[PDB]
């Protein structure tokens, strides 16, 4: 259809538009620094352009996955980014040093100095997604016999963030969207997501991660205490409902394509974030004059929570693509298992999309199977239906889009919408992440503990990088 065409030169845009937001040849941001990730061009109303250490771990992460996939060019991109965090994560800013808390700053002004202005600090998820950002490019250089760079230049700054997140994970911070300072989903799910996959990385490099191992267990311990009995809680010390695009993240930014339907990890296809998906984006069905007439049965415009009043409140770009990326993965989880199940915890969530939904499993060629997927399809296809219809004419993604007429607003050209796009494209083309070991790390412990495990710290200096050859 015409979607399947916007969406491939779509796909082609977004890298392009990327790749003009990284320094220090990148186009748009002339003045950032060589592997510097900057948010969005945009200098005043808003200023975005500094460098967020989530944007650019979540960036990175997506270009390290095409890069696996073949996108070779891309090398020289994520070896800048990489040298850029040894110096990153030695500047002494707000939060501290790279041993007293330094690692938690949220951004950093383009040519690597520190930000000292007020500023909702620390964001304890930044270390845990850089980290796994690094580990996938560490993955990829142990594989294809480049074993030096991997042990003494990823691992040591991987190291660093692992160690600050397994001592800090129990301490409060600010969330994802920067405003709330209490403990939150998103952050808690991408942190124990993070040391799982680097106590994984660190025996592959013939060492260890003592406080990966013992403190894994217990953030998915606590972990457990998001799910209220009908959705995801965004945060705890919130007086919000606690409805947030904050909790979809959380499920596809640790979407593991070997896991099954796991409730406690809260995969994409798990009851529990199915139910989450349909309150979360029902939240926003009567607050946008955009979302007018629409049935319960079509996608809508999506924002960040339904009490949002940046700019506002408007839907924003990655929020509505998440929404459809969380279906994706969902459809990847039920094909591949060869069965799908409903149970009294998500039958409201397919009872909206096929009205004969009823509890039970549905093998693959089941009658009930095929009329359930065809809808969830047609669902998530029409959330990006709605980005493309609030594009540009040229592509350009900004972070909002207007919840009365659809004009775009707040930074121009966002560098996290294009990601959100290229990963949502992905899903959709059934092209799947590597896996981080989930079907290892979903047991819950009986009894969860309020502690810590210090780790290690030590500076990391990157001499040179080996005439890496990438070709596939
Ligand atoms: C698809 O097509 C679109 C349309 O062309 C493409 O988008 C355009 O892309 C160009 C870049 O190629 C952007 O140019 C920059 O513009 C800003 C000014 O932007 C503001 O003003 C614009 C014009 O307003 C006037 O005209 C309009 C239309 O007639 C009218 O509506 C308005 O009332 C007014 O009369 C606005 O259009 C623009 O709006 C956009 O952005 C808003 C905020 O993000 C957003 O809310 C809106 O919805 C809208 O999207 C906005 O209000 C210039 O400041 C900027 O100039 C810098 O960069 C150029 C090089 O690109 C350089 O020559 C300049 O010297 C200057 O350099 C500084 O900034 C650089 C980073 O931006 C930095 O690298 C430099 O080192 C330097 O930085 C230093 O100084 C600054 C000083 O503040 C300091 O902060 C730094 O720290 C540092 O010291 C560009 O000229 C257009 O804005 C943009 N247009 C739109 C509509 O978005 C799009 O890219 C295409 N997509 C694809 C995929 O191809
Ligand atoms: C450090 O780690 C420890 C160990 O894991 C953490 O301790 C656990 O903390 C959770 C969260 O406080 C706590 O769970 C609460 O248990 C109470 C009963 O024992 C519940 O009454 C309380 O209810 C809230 O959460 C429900 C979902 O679980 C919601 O349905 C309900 O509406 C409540 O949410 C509202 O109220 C809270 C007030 O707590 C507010 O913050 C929310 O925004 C919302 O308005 C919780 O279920 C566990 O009992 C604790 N476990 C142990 C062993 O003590 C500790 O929190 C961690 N600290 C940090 C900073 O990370
Ligand atoms: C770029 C971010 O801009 C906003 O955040 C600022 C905000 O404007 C300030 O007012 C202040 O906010 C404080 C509140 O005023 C106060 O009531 C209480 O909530 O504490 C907060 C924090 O001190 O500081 C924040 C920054 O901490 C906006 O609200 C944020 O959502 C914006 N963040 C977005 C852009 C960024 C880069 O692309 C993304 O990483 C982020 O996920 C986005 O949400
Ligand atoms: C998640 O991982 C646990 C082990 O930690 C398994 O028991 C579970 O079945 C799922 O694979
Ligand atoms: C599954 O595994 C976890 C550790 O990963 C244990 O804590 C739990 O008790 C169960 O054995
Ligand atoms: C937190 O608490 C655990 C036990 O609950 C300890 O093992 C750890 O050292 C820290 O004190
Ligand atoms: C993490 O925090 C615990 C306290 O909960 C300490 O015991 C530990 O040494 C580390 O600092
Ligand atoms: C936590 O504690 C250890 C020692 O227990 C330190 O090495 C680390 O830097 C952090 O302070
Ligand atoms: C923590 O452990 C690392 C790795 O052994 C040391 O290099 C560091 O100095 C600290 O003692
Ligand atoms: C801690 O570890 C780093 C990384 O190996 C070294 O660069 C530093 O000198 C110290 O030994
Ligand atoms: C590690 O940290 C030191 C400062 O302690 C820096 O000089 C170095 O560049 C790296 O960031
Ligand atoms: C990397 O190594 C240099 C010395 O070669 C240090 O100065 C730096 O702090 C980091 O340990
Ligand atoms: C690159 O190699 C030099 C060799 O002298 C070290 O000093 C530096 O710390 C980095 O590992």
């Amino acid at each position: 259809a015409t979607l399947d065409s916007w969406l491939s030169n779509e796909a082609t845009v977004a890298r392009t538009a990327i790749l003009n937001n990284i320094g220090a040849d990148g186009a748009w941001v002339s003045g950032a620094d060589s592997g510097i990730v900057v948010a969005s061009p945009s200098t005043d109303n808003p200023d975005y352009f500094y460098t967020w250490t989530r944007d650019s771990g979540l960036v990175i992460k997506t270009l390290v996955d095409l890069f696996r996939n073949g996108d070779t060019d891309l090398l020289s991109t994520i070896e800048h980014y990489i040298s850029s965090q040894a110096i990153i994560q030695g500047v002494s800013n707000p939060s501290g040093d790279l041993s007293s808390g330094g690692l938690g700053e949220p951004k950093f002004n383009v040519d690597e100095t520190a930000y000292t202005g007020s500023w909702g600090r620390p964001q304890r998820d930044g270390p845990a997604l850089r980290a796994t950002a690094m580990i996938g490019f560490g993955q990829w250089l142990l594989d294809n016999g480049y074993t030096s760079a991997a042990t003494e230049i990823v691992w040591p700054l991987v190291r660093n963030d692992l160690s600050y997140v397994a001592q800090y994970w129990n301490q409060t911070g600010y969330d994802l969207w920067e405003e709330v300072n209490g403990s939150s989903f998103f952050t808690i799910a991408v942190q124990h997501r993070a040391l799982v996959e680097g106590s994984a990385f660190a025996t592959a490099v013939g060492s260890s991660c003592s406080w990966c191992d013992s403190q894994a267990p217990q953030i998915l311990c606590y972990l457990q205490s998001f799910w209220t009995g009908s959705y995801i809680l965004a945060n705890f010390d919130s007086s919000r409902s606690g409805k947030d695009t904050n909790t979809l993240l959380g499920s596809i930014h640790t979407f593991d394509p070997e896991a099954g339907c796991d409730d406690s990890t809260f995969q994409p296809c798990s009851p529990r974030a199915l139910a989450n998906h349909k309150e979360v984006v029902d939240s926003f069905r009567s607050i946008y004059t955009l979302n007018d007439g629409l049935s319960d049965s079509e996608a809508v415009a999506v924002g960040r929570y339904p009490e949002d009043s940046y700019y506002n409140g408007n839907p924003w770009f990655l929020c509505t693509l998440a929404a459809a990326e969380q279906l994706y993965d969902a459809l990847y989880q039920w094909d591949k298992q060869g069965s799908l199940e409903i149970t009294d915890v998500s039958l409201d969530f397919f009872k909206a999309l096929y009205s004969g939904a009823a509890t039970g499993t549905y093998s693959s060629s089941s009658s009930t199977y095929s009329s359930i997927v065809s809808a969830v399809k047609t669902f998530a296809d029409g959330f990006v239906s709605i980005v493309e219809t609030h594009a540009a004419s040229n592509g350009s993604l900004s972070e909002q889009f207007d919840k009365s007429d659809g004009d775009e607003l707040s930074a121009r050209d966002l560098t996290w919408s294009y990601a959100a796009l290229l990963t949502a494209n992905n899903r959709r083309n059934s092209v799947v992440p590597p896996s981080w070991g989930e079907t290892s790390a979903s047991s819950v412990p009986g009894t969860c503990a309020a502690t810590s495990a210090s780790g290690t710290y030590s500076s990391v200096t990157v001499t040179s990088w080996p005439s890496i050859v990438a070709t596939g």
